[PDB]
Formats: C-alpha cells, sequence, structure tokens
C-alpha cells in the first residue's frame, strides 16, 4: 500500500527505434523513491527515472520497473509493448 511503481510509455513501437519509458508517476506514500530499475523484456536493463531502449527484433515485450524507496521497500509494475518490424 505504500510504494507504487508506474510506467508511462507507448503501447507500440518499431524495431530499432529508441523508445522512451518513464517512471515519473511512481510514488512512495510516505517518503521518496531513490532508484528506478528497468527490465525491457529482451534481457536488457537500465537505471534512471527516464530510460530509453531500442528493440532489435519484433515481438511483444513485458517491460518491468522496480522502484526502491528510502526505507528499502520495493515495488514493481509491468507495461506491455508490441514492437513491429
Amino acid at each position: 500500500g505504500g510504494t507504487i511503481a508506474k510506467v508511462t510509455g507507448p503501447s507500440t513501437g518499431a524495431v530499432g527505434r529508441n523508445i522512451e519509458f518513464s517512471g515519473k508517476d511512481s510514488k512512495d506514500e510516505d517518503g521518496k523513491i531513490v532508484s528506478y530499475d528497468w527490465d525491457f523484456g529482451d534481457g536488457a536493463t537500465s537505471r534512471g527515472k527516464n530510460s530509453v531502449h531500442a528493440y532489435k527484433k519484433a515481438g511483444t515485450y513485458n517491460v518491468t520497473l522496480k522502484v526502491t524507496d528510502d526505507k528499502g521497500a520495493t515495488a514493481t509494475e509491468s507495461f506491455t509493448i508490441e514492437i513491429k518490424n
């Protein structure tokens, strides 16, 4: 009930194009979020509230964001993106 991850991005994209994802709307109800860990669903990862990824192959990818708060609690949320050739 405290901390929530939120993922903002496009539901579709194209192979080879840089796609911007944001965690900006993530929240700790009683403190601050200190880190943003992304997994783009193709083995790639990144850190930072606003992160970027290009997919190398068509597919449907489940992007996850794990946020950590200033109490060390974590929360994860998912976002599905369909990448066409």
